[PDB]
Formats: structure tokens, C-alpha cells, sequence
């Protein structure tokens, strides 16, 4: 809490690490490793929101023009929680935390790449990929204490 609000302060985005980190008990009494893993589980809640987002979208009638778009934001998310988030979780509990740095920056990416698909005309989870992109650049920040 103390160490939770030093923790976001060095942060893109202080109040939404720390509503998402308060938001997990384990915050109380964790210690940074703790609060980096707190950051995944939110990247990855959204990340779920959004590939079943795209699943009804897919499966609903959607425009021609956003089978591309789609099918590569399905493709997107598939790696952020096949790989990347994954890989962030094993390496921050037992490996080398520049693993867990390496999935973080691919996950942003990967939202960022999804949502311009949709450059000039209306993105229809827009404020989903933007979540995904800003809450993985908040733990970019976090897991930069570790290395």
C-alpha cells in the first residue's frame, strides 16, 4: 500500500495500477513479484474479454471488411494468452523476469496491433485493446524493478 503506491507511482498510469492492484487481497501483503503477478491476471481477464468478444463478433454477421481484422485480433489474443501471458507468469514465479518483461511488451503490441486494424472506421472493442495495451504497459513498469 505504501509499497503499492511507490510501486505505481513509477508507472505509465498511476490510479489504474493501483485500483487493480487494491482490487487483489494479495496486494495487502505482497511484495513487488506479487504485485507484477497481480498485473498479469488483469492483463489476462481483459485479454478473455476480448477473444470471446471477437468469437461472438466472428459469429454474429460481421461486416466483410472486418474478416481480416478478426481473424488477426483472434490471432492476437491467442498469442497474449497461449504465450505471452503464460510465459510472464512461469518466469516471474520461478525464472528469469526478463521473460515476464518480453511477454508484457508483446502483449501490448498485440492489443495496439489488433485495435489498428480498425484504422479508419470504428473499432468495436476499442476501449477493450486500450485496457489490454495500458494495463500490460503498467506491468512493463512493474517487472522493470525485478531486472
Amino acid at each position: 500500500n505504501n509499497l503499492v503506491e511507490t510501486t505505481c507511482k513509477n508507472t505509465p498510469n498511476y490510479q489504474l495500477c493501483l485500483k487493480t492492484l487494491l482490487s487483489d487481497k494479495r496486494s495487502a501483503t505482497g511484495d513487488i513479484t506479487t504485485l507484477a503477478l497481480i498485473m498479469v491476471d488483469a492483463i489476462k481477464a481483459k485479454a478473455n474479454q476480448a477473444a470471446v468478444t471477437i468469437s461472438k463478433l466472428r459469429h454474429s454477421n460481421p461486416p466483410a471488411a472486418w474478416k481480416g481484422p478478426l481473424k488477426n485480433c483472434a490471432f492476437s489474443y491467442k498469442v497474449i494468452l497461449t504465450a505471452s501471458l503464460p510465459e510472464a507468469i512461469e518466469a516471474l514465479t520461478k525464472g528469469d523476469p526478463k521473460f515476464a518483461e518480453d511477454g508484457m511488451v508483446g502483449s501490448s503490441g498485440d492489443a495496439q496491433e489488433c485495435e489498428e486494424y480498425f484504422k479508419g472506421s470504428k473499432s468495436p472493442f476499442s476501449a477493450l485493446n486500450i485496457a489490454v495495451h495500458e494495463l500490460s504497459d503498467v506491468g512493463r513498469a512493474i517487472v522493470r524493478n525485478l531486472l
